[PDB]
């Protein structure tokens, strides 16, 4: 969809996140809902003092004064404008919802952390020296703050002075940054060319025209023309970004650039997308079939052979009539010592206590996944319709996930007749996506089989 | 059970292993049998013990000058993806599905041939500012260490990670005088001072071999840490099936609340209440992997056809296995469960700690009379309490683990 | 319901809490489910290598390397986070209009509770967080002994405040003003607390009188299953001289049979003051068979004498009906409205409008604790018709666990609801009042009726 | 405006004020006209006033007051804002709190009229100095008790803690003195600059006393113009002035602003959809529909006064109504009218205005009683596009605070 340049960067870094090592690198922008900070513009507030930028030394001296109480005060009015200027954005949610464990950032604010709270991840918060030594206990992300946190206002780095004058504290965080640099690969996003920390910082964590040096990316805006200024000032701007760019290309950070902010979202939803379409949920229970039983066992068993065989994780319910021969089949491949990641089994507790959280327990092995496989789905109560699938199914769709019936094994089918009518509230698009999900619903076990891998192959763009 | 000093790593290195933050740094003396010491080199070494258990924890970053290929030799022999670093270029690359990172600096034993070192250097800085190394296989007759330590590490900052390095004291050789032997030890404490001006902390052991055993007992620290519940019941000995079922609950709800984890095979009327148990202090205030992993028996000939190697995976996950009830139905009547008694036997060949709740009481007093097979110390007070009420024996159970997992 | 001495502490403690000067001084205890601290078993995670041999250990934290204390720190520190879990008691305090919080925890439950209730918690451990002021804040909490988060700064021996006053004094003299201008609650303190007597010493003085009265809460020590009874006597004895050495600072101790009932106290609390604050549902066209006036009157003196009572009314201004509130309000106050005292949302009118008026009656009723209802009919189609909205406050007034009143007396949907009330009435009565209830289905009468029902259930 | 330290003074002081946290530690020289102090005390009684200044003080949102003054001034000025006072004399008082009060008095010196004993207060004042951000004022360096209690309420030797403030007046050379004689009044003063230094407390000097009033007046206004109310009733198409009231209203909210509303037909729902869209409510938004009635029509005034009496900038929109079958609104002329005698900045858009341009037509002209200064006048007679509108209102007010 998007242009191939923007399409290679999601790609590879779809894989290098995937991989589990991927860190981000978050600017002040990304805690800004227009994506952006004018930093002149945001420090007035010496137009409220009265100091108009000759004064500027006055301030830096006073700031710089021996009395911390001066470093305290300003930092805190400069601070207060700060949160009362940010707010919690989509990309904070998607970056949270991804297998990312390292965000390095020069932002004050909580959003990351508490992004990564809400999402039920254990975050391990640094921003002074001595919590490098430690290591919290489960924890899913570090979140590297080296300029400080914004509940320490006096300890809060704003100017590249203090790496010249406190480089104990500042060094170890540098140390640590180049290191990461040269063994995970960062995504920079919020920076801009006016940003007054990044070419410090990068001046002093990575070497300029350095051979074989890791590939690391950067988001920014194209810069456009506004409509009441001289042409001189919009080249003058794009001028000012291609140094940027070119300063960042010495660094062998390759700078991606986007018509708005917005795409980034875009981009990250495409990244989840890749991600998440990438874990299975087998939905479905079976006493009756119109295959011979073995027969069908065999199709349950080389649909997930070959689930399996093509890199997707597979997440069971364990059905009665399903649930054995997905793990056959998935023991087939793998036993050629059972990775996680591969197949994760959630059998339901029988009796009244399991139904009671029955519900729970299907949405919190649901969330696992991005798309849902409908088999089948009776069972013995009287041969009835099995109305749990049905209940995997809504939650499934409450949850966004690309939901894929086969209706050639009829409660299945009843759903691919709910969604192939009324399609567009399922799928909106339609590319050989149509005609493939039309197929599903009497021809052979590899032609089915591979039917439903191609579609769900097609969902992951 | 050993000195203070040693304990106290062995606590610290074990929450870092277990949080998969460890780092090792492997000296010439690691890939010596004896603990101590060009073409030849290669000539003389191959593995020992320590890779294995090394290999065994989930430790993923490997720091070595040596040349010999032992590290990813031993990672390869416990299945696992090493990767090898010894160019620059190939730090810009991240090799897929990898469990261990190992750089190699000194170059290899293959590519002989192999300044412009700079990007290790700062991998190593990061690391050590990052994650806690156990230096070993180093004496103060090292050629490198000193020097390495000199470009990655600063001697201004006090608050800084910790790291250790494990040597052995200096001991007199038969037959020799006394100032030489003085001298060696006046050497060695100024390599202890060097090492601690970085912040490295070094602990004297009487013999090298005590290095195995300290990574035999972090060992035991995270494979204790992991339960299996092995057990099957129709009926439930001399409790009501309602009360045995508060039992299973609760026993699982306290298995989670105590820090273990539990690897369940879902067995018939003791699955659903282990999962009900853990889901109840779970789904206090979702369900990580890392507490609960099940593993259901597939039905069927094909099923049947790997339940073995099937049982003996899930088991592997586990160091301490506890055993509950085991009977079944075979037609009509109630039978003992034979897949207890396999899971048992799999259990010791694993060498796993071996816990049957008096087929339970069967396995049991296979425990009792033979127990110093299986438990060689004394503990024996519970063991013997294990075969009360539900809280006592909760309670007895829970407390038995906790001491093997000291 | 409990005894006269823990019904006497709810009343006094309700009232200094409902002025909102009321603290919390939360121990160790209180961050556990079982509502106390074994300290000895806290020791052993230090005491399990080699457990006289104490001055070892002592010296060793005490090192000039800080490694040591670091790592020391880091071990006791991680065994208390994997032992500690968020309590209810945690919710109600949360949900309570308190703006002090005083703790020697290291754990975050306090003001994790504090930001699950939307309220935004100025959180001080270290010297320099005292220097700021938090925007918007709703409480304080002072964590004198520092933040699990900065587990090497964290205060583990009273020897700290001997070594650092620099860092301890400050908090000391804090504690001191506020142990003077607030009214404190103690809670999850025993007497084999490690710091609290210290503390104490230091921020107290002791037989000097006319001291503020404080109080704290705590379990009265049971015998053991199968010991002998020197030790439970034992035990009762350090419960007496620590219950005496409380009292010696004006700090009034309250012992109970079980920690579960801290919460049933603390509940109670929330009640007495949830129940202040009502919510005023209705509107009508027509006031069931009495003349316009007479039933405007009614509304009127209701608000009048809701007030008069110390209540605290929130109206949606429904047509017929608010108004009137309005002017029994306004008839007691303007003898200069206070915001707490009435609070009025008006619905805005149109699609737009109607587009949130769920979340705004939700957020009307949350507000409140307990919601009347009077009448509830409008125009839908030229005649007079039933109007679902007060249905709707209703739903949402029980969903949110407030007491419903519904007049049948004056009312239509109010009568619905008298109906919906008086059947299946243990689904939302508990307790036996129930004649005042009955009654609800004269003018003067029919208020006080209200009223002292719905005073019966603070 | 005034030098950058005054300034950087008023911005912290009015968070601490704006957050209730802000105290008043009252001297001797607050109590005189002349801002200072040249059996004593019945004569000293017998020779203080209130001030501007306790009115200003009074009208904050203030909730602790310290003195060693004798004289009543601070409760008095309290008290005649129709505020409670718990006034604080003896130990015993310490441990009971007056209800509903809006201020503490510690008189710690006592009262004329109530002619160890030190210990909790001392633990009180200390606490406080921790916590709260003080202004001293009123203190002079030939004062007898300041530096005894500040050496007894704070350490010298903690460096990292809260700064206070103390305001006092630059010595100047009197009429025919020599320069030895003032020169050692200012080393005095110096000393004494040097002396509050030492426990962190710093020192604004000014240039006169009533500039301590000044700054006393630019806080209020900080505070009373971040309360708007909005005025009207009900140029363009009814959808587009709906969203036009919307959207004023949304971004005023987004500007951190606090809105109060009479709830005006044709005006009411469209401000409650616009701060709703930013948003559960908190300080921002006060709705204060009229009762319907004879009763109500009976306290509509006193209702009027009690909603503006919370704002201090009043904007005017539209005001029309339907009477007898549309007619100008008199009530928002009544608003308007309220307003000016409350002292409240008059932001009337004149522009899609009835009576808003009545009174915009009645403020161009005359526009010297409503803002005494100029550009500002452009801005005014401003009152074109949606956001064009909003953001010239917006800016107006902006100014204005």
């Amino acid at each position: 969809h998007m242009n191939p340049i923007v399409e290679l960067f999601i790609k590879d870094f779809t894989k290098e996140v995937m991989e589990e090592n991927a860190a981000i690198f978050a600017g002040a922008g990304l805690s800004m809902s227009v994506g952006y900070v004018s930093w002149a513009k945001l420090l007035p507030i010496a137009q409220e003092i009265g100091l108009d930028v000759n004064d500027l030394v006055s301030l830096a001296q006073y700031y710089c004064n021996e009395n911390q109480g001066n470093r305290g005060r300003i930092n805190q009015i400069i601070l207060d404008e700060f949160s009362r200027k940010v707010d919690l954005t989509e990309n904070h949610k998607i970056l949270a919802r991804l297998p990312i464990h390292t965000y390095w950032t020069t932002n004050y604010d909580r959003l990351i952390e508490k992004a990564l709270e809400e999402e039920n991840k254990i975050a391990d918060v640094k921003y002074t020296v001595k919590q490098l030594a430690t290591t919290k206990v489960k924890r899913d992300a570090v979140v590297y703050k080296m300029h400080g946190d914004v509940e320490h206002p006096s300890e809060a780095v704003l100017i590249k002075d203090d790496y010249e004058k406190y480089s104990i504290k500042m060094d170890p965080y540098i140390k640590a940054l180049s290191g990461d640099l040269v063994s995970k690969t960062f995504l920079f996003v919020g920076f801009s060319f006016t940003d007054p920390n990044l070419d410090y910082i990068l001046s002093r964590v990575r070497s300029a025209y350095e051979r074989d040096q890791r590939r690391h990316y950067c988001l920014i805006k194209k810069e456009e023309r506004r409509p009441d200024e001289l042409e001189a000032d919009f080249e003058y701007r794009v001028r000012k970004q291609e140094l940027f760019i070119s300063d960042l290309s010495r660094f062998n950070i390759k700078t991606i650039v986007l018509n708005n902010y917005n795409e980034i979202t875009e981009i990250l939803q495409r990244i989840e997308n890749n991600i998440k379409t990438k874990t299975v949920f087998l939905s479905g229970s079976a006493v009756e079939y119109h295959w011979e039983t073995e027969h069908a066992e065999q199709f349950i068993h080389q649909l997930s052979k070959e689930l399996i065989r093509k890199d997707f994780n597979i997440v069971s319910g364990f059905g009665l009539g399903v649930g054995s021969f997905v793990i056959n089949g998935v023991l087939e491949e793998l036993y050629m010592t059972i990775d996680d990641d591969r197949l994760i089994l959630r059998p339901f507790p029988q009796g009244k206590k399991g139904e009671e959280q029955w519900d729970k327990y299907r949405r919190d092995m649901i969330t696992r996944t991005g798309v849902s496989i409908f088999l089948y789905g009776n069972k013995i109560d009287k041969v009835v319709k099995a109305k749990g699938v049905q209940s995997e199914f809504n939650i499934s769709f409450e949850q966004n996930n690309y939901v894929v019936p086969v209706g050639a094994t009829g409660i299945a089918k009843d759903l691919w007749n709910k969604v192939n009518e009324e399609f567009e509230t399922y799928y909106p698009g339609a590319d050989r996506m149509k005609k493939l999900f039309g197929e599903l619903n009497a021809l052979s076990i590899e032609e089915l089989i591979n039917t439903i891998i191609e579609f769900v192959e097609i969902l992951s763009n």
